[PDB]
């Protein structure tokens, strides 16, 4: 005993000139499953892209009406749901888990776990998934569940609220012959319960077509074929092209089309048919309470949200904690790349003397070691496009906000960033022998914490903005490289060009380099040309001991200063001063690394509300 | 009028302990489209590989038999084809081209290019595929043919020879119920003139069934039906599990098994039943000219290689640059790699000066130029292993050899780079006011080409090791950075350990950045110290121009030597003293990178013998 529903639209005209639908008819009732046959090119994407309210307003002439109240883009929330074409799953999550943080995302916090868990199982009972319901779903390699089951979990994170009118684009695409009619025969048993199904489908099977109640065929528009599938027959006999038996009549009713648009004639002659074929057939409560009519049955499970802004980041912290829980090999990797250049860096400099030469490869170490915190925050390049990817496709029915999005994955990912940043530190300080003591290292483990925040702010910024792992990925390789050129370290601040000092000040290496330097070369009592070292490397003065302080006594003609054996010229300031580091405090430096984080994840944030313009 | 052939097979055995295959009989004539149904894990890949001879010898118990000569590993090269279960075509070749070089890959030499023309004019007939033979295949973006005619010309390269013998492993896979029907149909086309078709499938339509002449289903190995598809209604009843009408024959027999195999039971009761009914059924010219009877009809137009290694080195020469240039934006990407990196490397080190400052920017000019050569050679990767995961199914048919594909793809590679060492040569040389004149200029060129050789070979190299694009580029983006930190740059090689003085020579950053060092520092006119630069960034001494010269002339005090205001203390050739860039020429260093460049296409070589061996 359902509550009928009855969704008519009457002329949809819908121009891009190029006009894309022409005065598409319809209606569908409870319980039949519409199908909206076509093309490659056709427009059966945008004829239910028209009927889900997912095109501009005023540029969709006609009327989309339910029985009731116009059907505008207030009840097409709560009662609708539009399936896209794809399966954007989280693979390490189970069936079970990923229909139940769909009914934690959509399903009211009135409701219990009690009452969510009890949807979730009335779900994979009608989804007809049991079997599966506790093995994850997999990608190419991790062995999950199949490619039509698959599709069902797809099809029930939408319907996870139990809408009374359900599009679908193309449910059936990429099956095989036997799953493809298990998708349409979960849709007929969903669409007994009460509710609508609007589909695309490209080649439908023979044995779904007694499911369908209902077929549209479309050319470029211009509805050719509208009614059952039992007409279908009678349908083209009485155009000039029977068909003949022991044959599938869409198959022939399909490319029948693709040959006649041809170039001296054309399908009008098939369009101004299928309003003759509408005509001569015809000789044969209000929403709102009708809406809650189907709620005392039970047919809509579900404010813009169903849960507060703090309910909704632990639920995404608890996906993303599942989701790297159960793929270790993603920080075992990230955790081998920052321990491999770990152990590289601390043997090859291995407890650097306070040379000259000593100096150089401390800048030459600043410079590699923080360079590789924005090297291996590239690494996560590929799943952050993976997880906003399955954003685009949950921000569509408000499971949660953009700013709950942004906020839990910049949660999840610091305590592996703490414990990249202990191992980069504790395998470098004492081994390369640096300078500060206890106090030293705990700015030092702070340094490389700040810069695994501010890479991979910047590389989640760098994911809203390409659209390929392979173009972004080759993109922050080249501009990581721009950002280490313009550190300092290559050419100095103060040799820099100044056409070119403002991508300097925008570099995001620059200033986690310029906190170590200060945090090394910063103490009075450490020296690096102990009065000697003057004529060491210098082109004159090789001699044994002797007469090299003769040498000293006679910069005392010019200056007057009494220059010793060993009366330390240059101490860690006067590195700084030749490096030209001296703008900005090592805190200051810390500053601007934790500032650059918290930049380009306000730079994602609002890349992710000019991505939901789109 | 065909020429009769029968491939029989009476048992097999299997066991890699874990049996795969056992006791499994056959028998199929020419004509028949013999179909080896299962699961997801039977071993039904394994079947078709041990009857297409793709196992080892001698550990396949049994006899698999044509009519006549025991069918061993010589017939089945040019009267069998193995189709294998994906589509990999090169996307930017047209249909009726990628069956072209197929044509002149593997078929001999004595026939005309009329004659291969003929050959793919018939074929193309044949598959069905008339209407898009000038269409381009196409990738996920490019707007090609569609996914089962994508298979049709998968099938159709290796039956390009037209075999009497085809295997298939699993044609219909990825397609949906209208086309997967066309690949049987086209399959039923090419067993009429007298092929021996046997393939693996999933789950057949019911219209692919009276194409179908045999079907045998297999439950971890162990035929459990082995006959005729309209034997199997009157199969079941017999066992105990009559099946009823409106139904698909093999859709119900192959989900009763999935649910048979249990955990108390098995499916030995149903694998001994498939003998039992084997046996009530009964109650109802040699090899060598029978195949030269099927070349007098016409059915086998084709040594281990058709073709010399310098016909298919100008066939492989014009595939890689006809894919090429009908992909214009990776030679856009990667020359705007180049160019925006030399535009930017030019005007940061603009002119540079004859400081002890700016000396110290041409060693960070050298090193971050000469590693550009390297990681825009790492942009090729996805393009590294998508030619070689083709080569590896063509390298199955002996199309040409290992040595013709490493010669003719470091072949196409290199006008490519001759374009991008002009690019990045003229935009920097000059700019960055580099000494030479026109022949520092020509050996500037020389080198940056033997860098992106280099660069280009070590990426190939790294792409016979790596599996996946994004470990092949993190391990490479990682690799490089170590031959940047080893090159002499960031600590030099008197600098570096003793237990790390290994991978320094083995740095291929070394060698070049180590020749445009001499090429830069050798000259006995330009100099970095005239005698006033002592004093000028030491630690004293900071008069203002006069009272220097007391201190020069003291030096004379310990040494002897006159040193004045211009004397010129520091030429290049002391720049490359202190960072002990005095080993090797820049013409020794220049052989050891184009020397690189030989050794990581060796290697390249030896990883595909080795990879053949899987
Ligand atoms: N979301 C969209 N934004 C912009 N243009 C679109 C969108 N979807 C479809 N189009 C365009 O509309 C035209 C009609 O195609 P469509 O009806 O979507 O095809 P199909 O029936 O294959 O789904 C195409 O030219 C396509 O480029
Ligand atoms: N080329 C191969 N090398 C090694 N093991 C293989 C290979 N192909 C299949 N196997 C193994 O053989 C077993 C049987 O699977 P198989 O018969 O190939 O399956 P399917 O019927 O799905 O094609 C599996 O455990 C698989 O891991
Ligand atoms: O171009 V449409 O595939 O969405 O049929
Ligand atoms: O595991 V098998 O898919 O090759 O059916």
């Amino acid at each position: 005993r359902p509550v009928p529903f009855v969704l008519s639209f009457n002329n949809l005209t819908y121009n891009v000139t190029k006009t894309l639908l022409d005065n598409i008819s319809g209606e569908t009732r409870d319980g039949e499953i519409l199908a909206v046959l076509g093309a490659s090119g056709s427009g059966k994407s945008t004829l239910i892209d028209a009927l889900a309210n997912r095109i501009a307003k005023g540029s969709l002439k006609g009327t989309v009406t339910l029985n009731g109240e116009a059907l505008q883009s207030r009840m097409l929330k709560v009662i609708s749901a539009y399936v896209m074409q794809d399966d954007l799953l989280f693979p390490m999550l189970t069936v079970e888990e990923t229909l139940m943080f769909a009914a934690e995302f959509r399903l009211p916090r009135s409701l219990p776990k009690s009452k969510k868990k009890l949807r979730v199982q009335a779900l994979i009972d009608q989804l007809g998934i049991r079997n599966a319901a506790k093995t994850i779903i997999g990608d190419e390699g991790h062995r999950g569940i199949s490619g039509g089951e698959r599709r069902r979990v797809s099809i029930g994170i939408d319907i996870i609220h139990d809408p009374i009118v359900l599009f679908l684009d193309e449910p059936t695409s990429g099956l095989d012959s036997t799953s493809a009619f298990m998708v349409v025969k979960v849709l007929k048993r969903i669409a007994e319960s009460g509710s609508i199904i609007i589909m695309s489908i490209h080649q439908p099977s023979h044995r779904v077509l007694s499911l369908l109640d209902r077929l549209i065929f479309l050319s470029r528009g211009h509805t050719v074929f509208s009614g059952s599938p039992a007409s279908l027959p009678s349908f083209f006999a009485g155009f000039g092209n029977p068909i003949p038996e022991n044959e599938n009549q869409t198959e022939f009713a399909l490319d029948l089309i693709r040959e006649l648009e041809g170039s001296a004639g054309g399908t009008r002659g098939l369009v101004e048919f299928n309003k003759k074929w509408q005509e001569m057939k015809k000789q044969s409560l209000t929403l709102k309470e009708a809406i809650s009519a189907s709620i005392s049955r039970g047919k809509l499970v579900s404010p813009a949200f169903a849960n507060p802004f703090w309910i909704e980041i632990k639920t995404l912290t608890r996906r993303s904690i599942l989701n790297s829980r159960r793929q270790p090999e993603l920080l075992g990797m990230r955790l081998a790349t920052v321990i491999v250049t770990g152990f590289i860096l601390a043997t090859v400099f291995w407890r650097l003397d306070n040379s000259p030469k000593g100096v150089q490869e401390r800048l030459g170490f600043f410079a590699f070691a923080m360079s590789t915190m924005f090297y291996t925050c590239a690494d996560a390049l590929p799943v952050f496009l993976q997880e906003r990817y399955i954003f685009m496709r949950e921000t569509a029915y408000n499971a949660y906000r953009r700013s709950s999005y942004v906020l839990s994955h910049a949660i999840v990912t610091f305590p592996s960033l703490i414990f990249l940043s202990l191992a980069f530190a504790v395998t470098t300080f004492w081994a390369v022998g640096l300078e500060g003591g206890l106090m030293g290292f705990l700015f030092y483990c702070l340094i490389i914490l700040a810069s695994f925040w501010s890479g991979s702010s910047f590389v989640t910024f760098l994911s809203g903005v390409v659209p390929h792992v392979m173009l972004g990925y080759t993109i922050v390789v080249a501009i990581l490289a721009y950002f280490l050129l313009f550190s300092g370290f290559f050419i100095n601040r103060d040799r820099i060009p100044q056409y070119w000092i403002w991508f300097h000040y925008l570099s995001l290496v620059k200033y986690p380099y310029e906190a170590v330097l200060q945090n090394e070369f910063s103490d009075p009592t450490e020296c690096f040309v102990r009065g000697v070292q003057l004529f060491d490397n210098s082109p004159l003065g090789e001699l044994t001991y002797g007469m090299k302080l003769r040498l000293l006594d006679s910069v005392s003609r010019s200056i007057g200063m009494r220059i010793s054996s060993s009366t330390c010229l240059t101490t860690g300031a006067d590195v700084l001063k030749q490096q030209g580091v001296t703008q900005l405090s090592k805190w200051n430096c810390l500053l601007i690394t934790v500032g650059f984080g918290f930049l380009f994840r306000i730079l994602f944030y609002l890349c992710l509300l000019l991505g939901s313009k789109n």
